[PDB]
């Protein structure tokens, strides 16, 4: 897996490594860095396990908040 | 109706005005200038109508990408 299937549905189309800097978290609970994040955009990796659950529970969590906001705002 | 529940959904608690600029915008075709919406955002502004309609377009067409990207990634 790659990362920028993820950045399109967490921060649209422009998204940047920066971005993830502030929602990724190491196991041992740092900050992921920028600049590592960027390696895996510059160089297409796939992505470790440790890094798909974190994705995926933003994911899960941005669904929940995308939902409320659009039944609020149901028939304009 | 505040731009803030708009950036949670579409870029998180760090959203910028910039990150709006790059899918706004104005009814000519032209891009919304990041000062603009950096004003929206700073002094807590009401929106526009045609603002809220282009966010609402946001917000429908990420839920198709994001709740696609989780089908993919269910039952890990």
């Amino acid at each position: 897996m790659k990362i920028h299937e993820f950045g399109l549905a967490l921060f649209g189309e422009h998204y940047s490594a920066n971005q993830f800097a502030k929602i990724l978290i190491n196991k041992d609970g740092s900050n992921v860095d920028r600049k590592t994040i960027q390696n895996w955009i510059n160089r297409d990796q796939d992505l470790n396990d440790w890094v798909i659950v974190q994705l995926k529970e933003e994911l899960l969590k941005r669904e929940v908040i995308l939902k409320n906001l659009l039944t609020n705002l149901s028939q304009a």
